[PDB]
């Protein structure tokens, strides 16, 4: 009931009690673990609100105070009346920061309280959303000195007036099905690169074409918008030794800005809430270049290294994967763009873990996602036991808009 | 209830029905996941249903469920239990059990080989010296001059828990580790505590960086005794690198036979507390864990020095780079000497095939993602994007407290 977790590299033991607060469910049972599965009314709303407000006023050392009680009373009232309710800005911010704080899959959470919240709740149109998004992108980029941000569009009402960013990230590279058979650009984004044209995009049919924003406001049809290029900071990728690297014709964008998630605070459902921070190197280089179902350029890279690509036992894929990731980090640090290496980020996380166990009594963590996709066992998190559980406020997955939209 | 797993690299979807045959607990609940927790005297009361369960599986597998052979066997076992408070497995049953225990080992990426396991029945053993004999023949048989064969040796089951057979070594073959007065460690840091016990038990330690440890064996609950595996029986491979000639000079070598000996085999309620088993190495086990883990030989840095890497900023990925070269060297040294070894890409590929085959033919395949995924280059092996249900089946291999923590010293 008061669980412990052992780091095996260091024998350190943390005790977890925060999990007892856990409110939502995992997908696991006593009989089956699903830790490696990707995605396992006025009456429900009020308990949701109270729980949130209780933790909020507790966090400001005014638990049980007049303001607290009155606020709980005030919200309770508006709920009975309007069937929903609205969050004070302070609550909105506390909420946002805490959904990140509780994002069990996120290795970067040590930064969780330095989040810039943009209240875009007054928005009414796709054009408006576009204006708010450009503003976010510009702010977060900060000439390469990246800052974390989130922009929150009006909460769901009755599932009809839904605000949604159809892009999965604000900034992503187009991907096209070749008549040749293969795939040009980014394969992840193929179906999306279609929907854009299916909705009227004029694709430059290149490789690194920045996808257009497809914003949907108040449940209406979604509209296309193009991000001003001067707002899209990119880094041409080059190796600090292999000068044939730049020849490979590679660059990547500096701003990772996830847009398809649902943010939940005190029962309210912000279905558009694009947020961003900065890349861990391996997100672009292990994942965005070298996944089979992505840029898949490993073969060509090692080809250019004249490595024995005949048998797997030469570990050519590994050697190459390492150089590519060295290049990514090298180019970003060169162009004065924020990035963190996977050793540094995992180190920061262990500290953040220790910090949360100390000041908060625990920290939910999803080992399968926290461990970098390369060099796993030489990062400190590998040997770190982690408890996974779901807390509120949270970020949740949500169905792709094109599977839901009533046109 | 059906459950689906999806491979996100290939969109292949599989459907698990097997998880319904799962009894044992996971550690998990609906409000917490212990999926990354390393570790999450039995009466006639709870024995017979465990036995029936086993025998039922056993007779289904031989397509004789409900046969008179099956029913008499149940009866035979029943009566042997209520009379003797335990029972004995037939040879057929012991073999099936050991194989299935491996097959159910949800953390083992090597399971494709599960049906080809040589089972040595050492249930007639009575002394440590007898144990040394059995173990010696295991090692010789499994080693097969570098052409490794999977094998397990099974010592008598636990009776009253006061007469346990145990192998105190964690693996049959392992290098000593010595903590020095200055704080440094000579040999394998992973083995220091055991090395100490060994020394206290009268072992005369060479105190070299690569001393094969003695077997510390326990029979019928007696105090353990020391035995030196004859060196001609211990196959080793010196570690060199194919392009780096300075590598051999790091003075490295590893033993060829991985043979885990501290686990506990459970079959039909019976507990086999001494059941050393062996297969062959995946390269990363030696290369990534056995040299490069910060709590191991940690030649990561020296390899890095010799490569003249940029060890200043970690964002040079010098650690990553050295790690790769060390694993190249491990695989290369082994293949050159015709000692069986598998690389992580090969092993994971194999596993996916095995797993898919198991879903189709068995209705699932319990698998621990945290352990199946290799400790380097995770996402460029096919298991990384493979969803996996994890659950416990019997027969199984279980952890068990170190015997030095529980053992009652005769003297
Ligand atoms: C500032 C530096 C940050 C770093 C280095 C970082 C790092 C990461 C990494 C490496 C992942 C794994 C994702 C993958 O492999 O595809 C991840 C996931 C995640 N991040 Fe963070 N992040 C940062 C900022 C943020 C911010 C500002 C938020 C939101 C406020 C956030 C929320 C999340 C969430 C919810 C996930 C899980 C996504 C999922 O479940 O699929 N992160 N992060
Ligand atoms: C024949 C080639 C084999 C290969 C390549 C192989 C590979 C592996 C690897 C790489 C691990 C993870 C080890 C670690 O990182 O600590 C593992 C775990 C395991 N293996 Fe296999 N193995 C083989 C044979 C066997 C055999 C013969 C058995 C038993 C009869 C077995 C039973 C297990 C068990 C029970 C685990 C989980 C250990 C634990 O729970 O801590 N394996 N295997
Ligand atoms: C499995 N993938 C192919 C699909 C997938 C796509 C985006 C995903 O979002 C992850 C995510 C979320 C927030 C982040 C914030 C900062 C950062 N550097 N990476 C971040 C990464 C997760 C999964
Ligand atoms: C943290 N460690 C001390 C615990 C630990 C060490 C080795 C372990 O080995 C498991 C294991 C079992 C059987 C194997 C068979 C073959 C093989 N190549 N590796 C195998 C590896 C398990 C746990
Ligand atoms: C904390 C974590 O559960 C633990 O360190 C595990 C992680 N995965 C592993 N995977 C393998 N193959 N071997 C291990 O020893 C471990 N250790
Ligand atoms: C099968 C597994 O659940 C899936 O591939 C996960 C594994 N771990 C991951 N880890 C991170 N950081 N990001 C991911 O997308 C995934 N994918
Ligand atoms: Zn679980």
């Amino acid at each position: 009931r008061f669980l412990k977790v052992k780091n095996w590299e260091t024998d350190v033991v943390l005790t977890d009690t925060l999990h007892l607060k856990s409110t939502l469910e995992t997908g696991c049972t006593e009989h089956i673990c699903m830790g490696s599965i990707m995605l396992p009314t006025k009456d429900q709303l009020f308990p949701l609100a109270k729980e949130f407000l209780d933790q909020y006023y507790s966090s400001i050392k005014r638990f049980g105070s007049k303001a607290h009680m009155d606020r709980l009373e005030e919200v309770n009232k508006e709920i009975e009346s309007t069937s929903t309710y609205q969050l004070k800005d302070t609550e909105l911010i506390y909420g946002a920061k805490h959904a990140w704080r509780n994002a069990s899959r996120c290795v970067g959470r040590i930064q969780w309280s330095k989040l810039q919240v943009f209240d875009a709740r007054d928005c009414t149109t796709a054009h408006g959303m576009f204006n708010y998004i450009c503003n976010h992108v510009k702010y977060a980029t900060n000439k390469g000195n990246l800052r974390s941000a989130i922009t929150i569009f009006p909460q769901r009402t009755d599932g009809k007036h839904d605000f949604r960013v159809w892009n999965s990230q604000l900034i992503r590279y187009a991907g096209y099905k070749q008549p040749d058979g293969s795939t040009l650009g980014d394969p992840a984004n193929v179906q999306f690169t279609e929907i854009c044209i299916q909705q009227g995009w004029k694709a430059p049919r290149g490789r690194f074409d920045v996808l257009p924003l497809l914003l949907q406001a108040n449940g209406n049809d979604p509209e296309l918008f193009q991000i001003p290029p001067e707002l899209v900071l990119e880094v041409p990728i080059r190796h600090p030794k292999f000068d044939w690297f730049k020849d490979l014709g590679l660059k990547w964008y500096g701003l990772p800005a996830v847009s398809n998630m649902l943010l939940e605070i005190g029962g309210l459902e912000f279905s558009a809430c694009p947020f961003s921070g900065w890349y861990m190197g391996t997100e672009i280089g292990v994942r965005d270049y070298c996944d089979n179902s992505r840029y898949n350029i490993l073969e060509e890279v090692a080809k250019k290294m004249d490595l024995d690509m005949r048998k797997t036992s030469s570990l050519w894929k590994d050697q190459a994967l390492v150089e590519i990731n060295i290049a990514v980090l090298y180019s970003f640090q060169s162009d004065k763009v924020t990035i963190v290496d996977h050793h540094s980020a995992t180190e920061s996380f262990i500290k953040h873990m220790e910090n949360e166990y100390r000041c908060r009594g625990g920290c939910p963590a999803d080992w399968v996602w926290i461990v970098p996709p390369m060099s796993g066992s030489i990062t400190p998190v590998f040997h770190q036991e982690m408890l996974n559980y779901r807390l509120t406020p949270s970020f949740e997955y949500q169905p792709d808009p094109w599977n839901t939209h009533v046109w």
